[PDB]
């Protein structure tokens, strides 16, 4: 079917950028999100179980015939918003594009919960997939922006606590430097018309909660890596935010740890939420799959 030309897609995101609402209630700035992210296509076949992981809410998803692999998901959203309901776009696909039960955690979001809130519900619920998996062999840990740092974030903590890591890590754009200070940060915060520069800073500022910034477990691209499995990384060019995916690749890299980055041309925040409009979005998913199952393989 019909697509857009990247490009004119970013016009897109640029005129809806511009017209953005000034200052948004917290509250209202995530019903709208859930209101206007419901116009998104869901994964035909994809089961919507609501259940949950260490108590922690969750929208499992899996086609009929998945297999016994297992895609432990945390989404995207400043630390300060979204939920396994606005991703379904991108996690359906996940899911089915793998053959795979996917379990979109419904970790807190600050100011109610800040730091390590969300960390924390992330390793309880990977504990509990531990048990339910049967094992670590057979899962994955994937998100989007935040939900990229988190599975780093949540990983290092299960290091440290004791638990054993899981077949790989999958992050899309991934949210891992607080302290909005590198290349892209600053070169590049015009083209991003989505993780904007004002936006970034309170994302920042209400997750961080009095601690502190270069907090490994919060920016984890000043963490001791070590130890962590093999992680891919998929990062579109106009992103504020590059320089985290490149830079958490360096350091992850010199950490020791098996790293693959694939930075795609014309492609936004995230883009794999946008495959309704943007080839690229399927490109991507696509071959984020075939990787997940290769490992689970």
């Amino acid at each position: 079917d019909t697509k857009m030309d990247p490009r004119d897609f970013l016009q897109l995101l640029k005129i809806n950028a511009e017209k953005a609402e000034k200052n948004l209630p917290l509250d209202q700035k995530r019903a709208g999100m859930e209101a206007l992210c419901e116009r998104f296509p869901r994964a035909e076949g994809v089961e919507l179980t609501l259940t949950d992981l260490g108590g922690v809410p969750c929208i499992r998803q899996a086609t009929d015939g998945a297999g016994a692999a297992h895609i432990l998901y945390f989404h995207g959203g400043g630390y300060i918003s979204g939920s396994p309901s606005t991703h379904l776009v991108l996690t359906t696909q996940l899911a089915k594009q793998s053959s795979a039960t996917l379990w979109s955690l419904d970790y807190r979001l600050a100011p109610e919960n800040p730091f390590p809130a969300a960390v924390d519900d992330c390793v309880a619920a990977y504990r509990a997939l531990l048990k339910t998996a049967g094992s670590a062999d057979r899962i994955i840990i994937a998100g989007d922006s935040a939900g990229g740092g988190l599975t780093t974030a949540s990983m290092l903590k299960a290091k440290e606590d004791g638990l054993p890591m899981p077949a790989g890590l999958v992050m899309l754009s991934p949210f891992v430097d607080l302290t909005l200070s590198r290349w892209s940060n600053s070169n590049l915060a015009d083209r991003d018309f989505l993780a904007e520069p004002d936006t970034l800073g309170e994302m920042s500022e209400l997750y961080v909660g009095g601690e502190d910034r270069k907090n490994p477990l919060i920016s984890p691209v000043y963490a001791d890596l070590s130890g962590l499995p093999e992680m891919l990384i998929h990062v579109g060019s106009e992103e504020a935010l590059l320089s985290d995916s490149t830079t958490l690749a360096e350091r992850a890299g010199a950490a020791g740890v098996s790293v693959e980055l694939k930075i795609w041309p014309d492609m936004p925040h995230v883009f794999q939420m946008y495959g309704k409009f943007v080839n690229a979005a399927d490109i991507s998913i696509k071959e984020i799959c075939h990787w997940i199952s290769a490992r689970i393989s």
